[PDB]
């Protein structure tokens, strides 16, 4: 029973399109996105088609203007729905080094700042063992985000990232 519907304006204004599960390409049904409402469910949604180019996490709301899903503009083309597992428990080990070596932190909790609690500025690798996390490349959630559903990461591609540049992450509680 989730849904997230885009508006080309601000406000909820202006056309509209409506997406039920994956939707690898709106564009051709709205040129911008200026507003957004997640009714049920928490959504990934994509700058560009088929999931590629800047992405952020909506959970369930209102989104009147796109600051409020902390875009850079008003360029979205695809969405995805992200599926949690039931159960309710999350567990990440990060590391300091490539290939899960080096330094190793498990933790269950979100953390705002991997510098005031880790020490590190980069995460080279990483294993989730429960939930989905976000990682963030600035502290307290901002900056460039990355979705980690479940499995290993080798290495910072494998999360989406250009550099292994993660100052906070957190957890996709429903």
């Amino acid at each position: 029973g989730t849904k997230i519907t885009f508006y080309e304006d601000k406000d909820f204004e202006g056309r509209r399109y409506d997406c039920d599960c994956d939707c690898a390409d709106f564009h051709t049904y709205l040129s911008r996105c200026n507003s957004i409402k997640v009714e049920g469910g928490t959504w990934a949604v994509y700058e560009r088609p088929d999931f590629a180019g800047y992405m952020y996490i909506l959970p369930e709301g209102e989104y009147p203007e796109y600051e409020r899903w902390m875009g850079l503009n008003d360029r979205l083309s695809s969405c995805r729905a992200v599926h949690l597992p039931s159960g309710g428990e999350y567990k990440i080990q990060i590391f300091e080094k490539g290939d899960f070596s080096g330094e190793m932190y498990e933790t269950t909790e979100d953390c705002p700042s991997i510098m005031e609690e880790f020490h590190m500025r980069e995460i080279h690798s990483c294993k989730v063992l429960e939930g989905v996390w976000i990682f963030y490349e600035l502290p307290d959630y901002r900056g460039r985000q990355y979705l980690l559903d479940k499995k290993e990461y080798r290495k910072p591609i494998d999360w989406g990232a250009a550099s292994p540049a993660v100052q906070s992450f957190r957890r996709i509680v429903e």
